[PDB]
């Protein structure tokens, strides 16, 4: 007698489901000032999800939440903002933003944002550090921080001319790292005039917006700036030609902002060598549908290899597939089992393989239409 | 090929669907539809 | 067992049976291998 009475089991076999960790939480590390009416110590990193608890954080005045008022004005999302104090030449303020460890034990600068998941569980995916990120050794940090973060670290190259912006963005040649010229001119509430911004939280609101409004798969590149009232050195855009002034920094994987006193994001080209991962959309959406099977198939650990469980995870991932198709992420997929990977030694030692093949949705960067006159339906005229 | 370059600055950017070749192409047709009727052309073909 | 049950073995009172079985591995490490394509990207044409 194994047991004597009524068992009732519960067995657990099932599919599960996926969900995706929100894609638009944004990384963000200026300076303040810390005193009475800023509450955040200088290197921790503050949670913020509206403009009236970023300048209770950080103070009117301060340079970050000038970086939180960019963002809140075009979209409202999650802000991990770390905030640093103003150091006294312009160069030691580089290596606060860069940051790296205390003598305490405890990361102070950018690296504060990899404990944006362990204190928020919302880990950011959009690294922006506005202004400083101009410095070759602040932007090179924070491109070593987007892929431990799988990020897309929002760059901002020097406000003097193309020459100096195409020597800028050769420095990197790195997937994670979006690069947005010319300097927004936006308006200053403090001074009461027209200051330069440095153009990279306009970019942020613009890729926590898209998320919003037209999903994560949607490049930000032709949607709309809203608190930007002109841009320095005003780039060219006139009606199709192929050699305008902003169409030359898009060759060079730089976006620009484009049109009469800058309403309009131009560029969907990120800073990689590969032609592979040169759309921002096509690396945002591989790091969205690899950080969302990492975290869904945390249940499958040490599940036992039967047969109904190989069935029950390729059926919980092709529904996540199938459930992206008809979103509109992804085009097609195929979601198998992989059937060489899957050798009698490599499961005997507990590892199993799946592959996840899929087309991203590429954004159509250049439609191109083909007209002519022909007399082909001439002779229709006779009746 | 004026009115097709200043009328379609809202698809350079919108990521190629199946629901966009079909609803630009479906935009295309009836600008040249409205075009016909209206006696500019005799007959026309718009494909991808 | 069809070498182990010889004459003399079964004259001696041993018989053997063979009991061959696999157990179910623990699926310590499931491994996802995701790639980006351009394989259905021709099937946004109808």
């Amino acid at each position: 007698s194994f047991f004597h009475g009524v068992t009732v089991t519960n067995v657990d076999i099932g599919a599960r489901t996926i969900a995706l960790p929100a894609s638009s939480v944004i990384g963000l590390c200026d300076v303040f000032t810390p005193g009475a009416q800023a509450s955040a110590k200088p290197n921790v990193p503050v949670l913020l999800t509206s403009k009236k608890d970023a300048a209770a954080a950080f103070g009117i005045g301060s340079s970050i939440y000038l970086a939180c008022e960019a963002i809140y004005n075009r979209a409202q999302a999650v802000i991990v903002a770390v905030g640093v104090e103003t150091a006294e030449t312009p160069e030691a303020q580089a290596s606060a933003v860069i940051g790296g460890i205390s003598a305490a034990g405890e990361r102070t600068g950018l690296q504060a944002l990899l404990d944006g998941k362990s204190r928020f569980n919302a880990q950011p995916r959009l690294l922006v550090a506005p202004g400083h990120s101009a410095q070759q050794a602040v932007a090179t940090a924070m491109d070593g921080l987007a892929e431990k973060l799988r990020a897309i670290a929002i760059l901002d190259g020097p406000n003097s001319t193309d020459e100096a912006a195409v020597a800028y963005a050769k420095n990197f040649g790195s997937k994670r790292l979006f690069m947005v010229d010319p300097g927004v001119q936006v308006w200053d509430s403090a001074t009461n005039a027209a200051r330069n911004a440095p153009a990279s939280a306009y970019a942020a609101g613009l890729f926590a917006w898209t998320d919003a409004e037209y999903g994560f798969w949607s490049s930000p590149s032709n949607k709309e700036i809203k608190g930007v009232t002109g841009t320095s050195r005003p780039v060219e855009f006139l009606d199709g030609d192929e050699t305008c002034r902003a169409n030359l920094l898009n060759n060079a994987n730089i976006a620009t902002i484009i049109r009469d006193d800058g309403y309009r994001l131009w560029g969907n080209r990120t800073l990689s060598s590969d032609s592979k991962w040169a759309f921002v959309t096509r690396v945002r959406t591989m790091d969205l549908v690899m950080d969302a099977i990492l975290a869904g198939h945390k249940w499958a650990v040490d599940r036992g290899i039967t047969k109904t469980y190989v069935k029950d995870v390729t059926e919980g991932l092709r529904a996540f597939m199938r459930d992206l198709k008809n979103q509109g992420a992804v085009i097609n997929f195929e979601v198998y089992a992989d059937p060489d990977l899957n050798s009698a030694s490599q499961l005997a030692q507990g590892k199993v393989y799946w592959n996840i093949r899929f087309t991203d949705v590429p954004p159509a960067e250049n439609p191109n239409f083909r007209v002519e006159v022909t007399d082909q339906w001439l002779t229709e005229v006779l009746d």
